[PDB]
RNA sequence: GUGAAAUACCACCCUGGCGCGGCUGGGGGCCUAACCCUCGGAUGGGGGGACAGCGCUUGGCGGGCAGUUUGACUGGGGCGG
C-alpha cells in the first residue's frame, strides 16, 4: 500500500455507508493511477452459486460505450467502460446497469440479491456505497 | 509461453487462522455480604456460601399411591377354536 493510497482511504469512509450518486461524485478523484484508470463499482450476491440454476449471464451494452456473471464464489464483476465520462456523466450512469443487472435474478435466489455494494477503482479503495 | 488461469496498484468474494471490538453462550478459581448452620456472649464471631434451600418453569424416572380397562359365541364356564 503506497502513499497514494494513503491519502485515498483516509478522505473516504468504508466506515460510513453512502448513496449510489453522493459517492459517484467521487469516483475519478480517488483514482491516483499513473495512466489510464477504469472504474468498478462491485456487489456482494445473494445466491447459491453451487445451484446453476440460479446462474446468469448475457451481452448488455452501457448508453455511453468503451472508450455480467456469477462465479463459484457468488460475487460480481463487469466493466464499464474506461476512465472516459466525468462525475456527472457517471452519477448518471451509475444506476443504469445496476437496474439491468437486478432484471436477471432467478427465482430460488434465497435473500437479498446485491449483498453490500462498494463503489471502488481497478486503482481506488473500499467506499461503502448503496446502489439505490 | 509445454497446461488452457496471469502473476501490477485495486475493491468485491471464498476458505481457513489469528488480531481488536460489538453483541455473547460456556467453563474454573478466589471473595463475602444475600441464604444456610452454629457460637454461656451477638448493630458481632466462626463455618458453608452465591452453592444449598425456596418460587415459577422443562423434561424424566416413578404400583409408593389413585382411577379404571382387561370382548362376545360357547350343548356350564374356562382352555381350545
Ligand atoms: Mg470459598
Ligand atoms: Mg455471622
Ligand atoms: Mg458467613
Ligand atoms: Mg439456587
Ligand atoms: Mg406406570
Ligand atoms: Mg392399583
Ligand atoms: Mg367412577
Ligand atoms: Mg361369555
Ligand atoms: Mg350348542
Ligand atoms: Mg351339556
Ligand atoms: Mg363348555
Ligand atoms: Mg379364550
Amino acid at each position: 500500500h503506497g502513499k497514494r493510497y494513503r491519502a485515498l482511504l483516509e478522505k473516504v469512509d468504508p466506515n460510513k455507508i453512502y448513496t449510489i450518486d453522493e459517492a459517484a461524485h467521487l469516483v475519478k478523484e480517488l483514482a491516483t493511477a499513473k495512466f489510464d484508470e477504469t472504474v468498478e463499482v462491485h456487489a456482494k450476491l445473494g445466491i447459491d452459486p453451487r445451484r446453476s440454476d440460479q446462474n446468469v449471464r448475457g451481452t448488455v451494452s452501457l448508453p455511453h460505450g468503451l472508450g455480467f456473471r456469477n462465479d463459484k464464489t457468488g460475487a460480481i464483476h463487469a466493466p464499464v467502460g474506461k476512465a472516459s465520462f466525468p462525475p456527472e456523466k457517471l452519477a448518471d450512469n451509475i444506476r443504469a446497469f445496476i437496474r439491468a443487472l437486478e432484471a436477471h435474478k432467478p427465482e430460488g435466489a434465497k435473500g437479498t440479491f446485491l449483498r453490500s455494494v462498494y463503489v471502488t477503482t481497478t486503482m481506488g479503495p473500499s467506499v461503502r456505497i448503496n446502489p439505490h
